[PDB]
């Protein structure tokens, strides 16, 4: 399943939502898209 954008995701198991292409950023814990 995916993972909100500013969802907290895994800083080190970038999953979230591949669906919508949504990877998880390290630094913030937060899916981000294009920003």
């Amino acid at each position: 399943g995916c993972l909100g954008i500013w969802k907290a995701c895994n800083p080190s198991n970038d999953q979230c939502c591949k669906s919508s292409k949504l990877v998880c950023s390290r630094k913030t814990r937060w899916c981000k898209w294009q920003i």
